């Protein structure tokens, strides 16, 4: 597949998705969508890629938003399916069996608010803002943001942010634990390439398993998700970065 | 039915509805649940009304508890009923397909606490408080607290509040994320009309949905939560006003 | 049974249990959580004990993570019972009747995290740290990390902590919402203890049934989980104390 | 309110509520869904009545359907808000604190097996017929068919007759579980005045009670619903009737 | 602790525990369920125990009800307590690790109906009888009828047989599924032994992690359901007993 | 793709897939998967293909478990692996917008079993027999097996069958509903076929939507599935085939 609005590299453990339609400040479309698709296929199709990092081109914009364009036309039925494919992208992102850090570089609005929702951990750029603007172009948000808002930052905000459009900036962002931590523009990579390299230092399969049980256990209540725990836990004294670590740490005593 | 506890008001597409029982701090009791329960009815009626202010009237109290009188010589089964007739009327308010805020201007204890939790929204004036006494009545919260508290700032605060009994100020409100936002008493009226004002300006089928979507989607696994918001999605594409603000808003774009 | 890594104390309504390994940070080990369950169980039976406060000795350690020696030869299969045990000991703890609070002294780590996350409310005093090493030795949380911590905290922060196994100190800590508190060395117990005080003068059938009703309505629905509370809710109005503490309430406030 | 389509009879303790739109078939119309509405009030105001019987006018049809004139006209968001309607009125029937026995005298078809479903007990004269015949007129089933049906008999089941839209007879509805019981017409009515007699001669509260712990108990993970069981088993041991129950029991000595 | 209401035995690798209170009808007391906790517990550390069958003593009973001096003076609170406790002793059962067969040699009701639930499989004798009495006592089932019996049977007829208290012959039983064969008093120990036997054979690890994933997977929707099961498969090929059944398997066929 | 393992087919509107290996009697393996993947995929595009019938060919085998020699030599992480992506195809198959029919007409046993029970409707020849034997070769159900039986025929039977391997015949199949219906092997097709023409002779979006609304519905509490149903309900109002139908049918009903 040729790769237009997106970029994947890859060094050392730690993979780089950029998304990059610089003209249209890195919004989301039907194309760029598949695209997305694709990389997530090729990284985990790639064991040695431990985390990843997902950002927008440029200095402005993370994403945007979607094209409304391609949006403007359609019918309830195609509208719905137009909402399955995106949500389809985004909760394979989700449960991508690698961590994947949002480095919220500007602009997050719309699906770009939702694509970023859909990582595992986000750190923003003061100059970050972040919205849910569809009520004011007639729809609901459409690729999650009605579900991963809330679970994120309580009822009583996503309420607010998506009943209102409004946007709010990054130390607004952080207050209310939407970003896990807000930095300099010229600081945003180094430090999502400073958690990503503590991640990867960190034992694969452990890290691996315990993604799965936060995604999981979290859909369920709490004894079904403390077994489910226990089962992942279990897995991991099957294998050699398990005995090798503890090992090793119990040369504590030097 | 003529209002003696409640006072029913319409500002543009904004329903303003006050309690008021200036001998009671506003304290809830059968008649103002009734009462209550009446005009949510209306409102639900009343294609006109957009967006709901829910406030108390005068300056030390939202709602200040609840009738003990009426509750003292409550038998088991007849507690249990009074408990699922007041939970019905906030549940009914919370799933009212126009979004509310709880403009909360003093006191919100008890009873008070809890329709307050059972709006969308709550805003806070710097001198309000918020607490749940029952525990020291010799009964748990019985209008939904034992449950919207936990939700809306976690178990550790709601286990701490409902346990102690004591109040917490709005400054401490607002650090747990129980309120939005904290402004002077003589600004909180403003600041939810212009919360409710840009609600309304909004498209209100998305706004409906978005809400539902909010509602419902919360309640279940990510997964099914994701597959409701597109169906909801989808319905908006059978509007005018998703036709009218997209066109509108690729044409003003530029 | 007769106890040699775990202090128990009665004092009034209130009992302090301490972790007491000097040597090994309080960590735990099999016999610790052996011994806990036992307390556990001694404190189910004392209906004089209303309220409980755990603790570790001295002044660098709450609980410094557990044994890695138990652990570094075992297997899947034994892994996974492990996982199951603790969870075991540490889910009896969330659900025991009477409400537990966490005053952690300082080091939390792994298993120790693990424990305070397993009582009603945490404090802490500024020295404490958080975290879960976890994934540094291999294995994923191993006793309930996984689930409580995103459950408290939140995803993105949870995911942060488990996935990097960085620490984190106390005003991290309360700023997430990890604890309720962050009070001096000097003044832990003293916070503690005035909580516990709060909450043992309050009506105990009704802080029993409130700490069930939030413990088992927040793993449902919101409507079978207000539902719950209203069986809960008439249940107190079989007791006195409900009876004798609203006559009380009335003519008191007059 | 004035009672055209439906027939509230009360005897002994004991309601029978009638549907008669004996033109019709006894189909449902907004004016019908009102009506029911209705009288589910004024069966849940009055204590006297311990159980329902819902039943058809006349030999041929129990409820046949919904008026399609009545639909045809309706857009997006008004089909949706007449399925939140019906959806209520249903609702309500099933969650109504007393017993509710459905006696399915002919063709429940649509929302006529809807609101069948929507009953505690089914039973069935020999001439019944049972269908969802929506997906043939364009539509889902509306009245919740797409939930009621499968948790009654099975995805496996429900899927066929919603997908085909074909009728089963009496004794299949049986051999698939949707009704208790099949009887000869002449016996209809005498074999739901003695199920109901028999559940009358019970004890009301631990009835009333039972069923709510069945219905919400349902809908959550085994230890929420168990849990939720013993709150409401509690309650009982607050009642005359049960001191007395037990008591005559160990009158068994004679 | 020394047993005289339980025997347990022990045959190769199943254990019989048998409830003998021959005078009482093997009804249940507290120091029946009592001793029953222990033997669980005893079995629960029997590594050479990979199954177990329960059955009454005698030709009349299986387990009929519980004693109903004990009960008769509870109040609400004591209710609870009680219900809780015998629950707790038959979740213990549910999720014992082992698989439990019901042989159920007659009489099951109240009580007795709930232990023969509890278990994995449920067998009976052609002269067995089911119910649940409680509502014609004035209280709700109190170990886990009004959970468990609608989860097996539907909730047609778990509602119908609990609201009118009335009883049903194996055969009836065999019809809804409560259980899954009826063979006469002579064969059912063999028919038990020959289940427990052929589970016996079995990978042993494989019916353990099989038990846990149909336990728990059960509990929570289809997706962390699916994921679920394959932690545990995965678990499975940690163990030689994998390794050799397949090895055998591919060379034994051929 | 060029298929060597699964025929593809298209008589009218409906999809025949048959899977083919003669040499071992219809087995599932990984290249058999990923052919399936495909042809899900060739489906889910294919707006000429309203309905699916899965079988296999010949007289003996539906399909015959899964390729053991491809199992044997996994470790833990790579079983794990192995489990989700099965698990992955056969969700998607449960998920497809089209409904899917399997007629069963020989062996279908672990993933066989497993395989057919993710298709919506089941229908088997009279010599077809159902099994889980995954538990005497040292490993769970690994495609759903754990979870989708006991949802199709209940804990009971589920648990007996996963528990001691052993197979079922059609009669049994049907009386504990896996499969709704059983005909001789010459009229398997022909019942397959006659189903799957009058699906297709109904409403897309209709039965579309119902399949989705069962499907995600059957995973929540009752009152957010209703509220699914509606929204569903609704979306169907947008279609001329909703409008088409209704008119057609009015007229026609005379």
């Amino acid at each position: 597949m040729e790769l237009n609005n997106v970029i994947l590299e890859k060094e050392g453990k730690v993979a780089v998705v950029t998304i990059n339609r610089p003209k249209a400040l890195n919004a989301l479309n039907s194309d760029t969508l598949k695209e997305m698709d694709y990389v997530i296929g090729e990284i985990e199709n790639d064991s040695e890629v431990l985390a990843v990092i997902l950002t927008g081109a440029g200095e402005k914009s993370f994403v945007a938003g979607a094209d409304i364009s391609e949006m403007k036309e359609m019918n309830t039925i195609e509208g719905r399916k137009f909402g399955i494919l995106g949500n389809k992208v985004f909760r394979r992102l989700e449960l991508l069996e690698k961590p994947v850090i949002a480095a919220v570089n500007g602009f997050a609005l719309g699906g770009g608010c939702e694509i970023a929702m859909s990582c595992d951990i986000r750190i923003a750029s003061s100059n970050a803002r972040f919205g849910q603007p569809e009520v004011g172009l007639g729809i609901t948000p459409g690729f999650g943001g009605t579900q991963r808002l809330s679970r994120l930052v309580g009822m009583g905000m996503a309420k607010q942010l998506i009943f209102t459009a409004q946007n709010i900036k990054a130390d607004e962002a952080l207050r209310i634990g939407l970003v896990n931590k807000v930095v300099e523009p010229s600081e945003l990579m180094n430090t999502a390439k400073e958690i990503a390299n503590k991640i990867v230092s960190n034992a694969p399969v452990a890290v691996k398993l315990s993604k799965q049980a936060i995604n999981r256990g979290m859909q369920c209540d709490i004894d079904t998700a403390l077994a489910f725990e226990s089962e992942a836990f279990g897995e991991c004294f099957s294998t050699e970065d398990q005995k090798d670590a503890m090992t090793a740490f119990i040369e504590k005593r030097k």
